[PDB]
């Protein structure tokens, strides 16, 4: 709250400084940061996951995507907005599936960051990559709920397997988004078989 205000101000300063660095419009950037913050905050609140720690992770996601946008030739404001929308999708999936585990949520956010960073390196669209990462989480989460899997270890291991397949695709020069989506479908098949 007083922490939420301070966190928002930290994000605004980050997004604006990055826009200034590359000559993107700073008034647009300030507005984008503010709107990105509110999007994240409201999504987390609705999902019952608005701990300071989850909000910090969401803001770190936005920060890292924005910093890599400055290095890789992406519009700063659009990058911030896309990162925020990706978190919102994670929060929505968590809500729908009843996920509140801090370790699971941290892994889901890390997966988005990794898939988006890869896309930025390669010159691909941020939103498309973020959609693939968030959808992989959604498919896992929904499969776990459907199967009655309550274990945080099982869900962490599912997301780690997605991360492992994404990393392998990076080492080998294969499609990261396809790796993520295939890994999630493999988990879904196993969850359904279980229950």
């Amino acid at each position: 709250s007083s922490e939420k205000e301070e966190l928002r101000e930290r994000l605004v300063k980050i997004v604006v400084e990055n826009a200034k660095r590359k000559g993107d419009d700073t008034e647009e950037a300030r507005e984008a940061a503010r709107e990105a913050f509110e999007l994240v905050r409201e999504a987390a609140e609705r999902a019952g996951i608005d701990s300071s720690e989850v909000l910090e992770l969401a803001i770190r996601l936005i920060k890292e995507v924005v910093e890599n946008a400055q290095r890789e030739g992406y519009d700063i404001s659009e990058a911030a907005r896309a990162a925020a929308e990706a978190f919102k999708r994670v929060a929505e999936a968590a809500k729908r599936a009843g996920i509140t585990s801090s370790e699971v949520l941290e892994l889901a956010i890390r997966l988005i960051k990794e898939v988006v960073e890869n896309a930025q390196r390669e010159g691909y669209d941020i939103s498309e990559a973020a959609r693939a990462a968030a959808e992989a989480f959604k498919r896992v989460a929904e499969a776990a709920k459907r199967a009655g899997i309550t274990s945080s270890e099982t869900l962490k291991r599912a997301i780690e397997e997605i991360r492992k397949r994404v990393e392998e695709a990076q080492r080998e020069g294969n499609d990261i988004s396809e790796a993520a989506r295939q890994a999630a479908e493999e988990f879904r098949k196993k969850a359904e078989e279980l229950k």
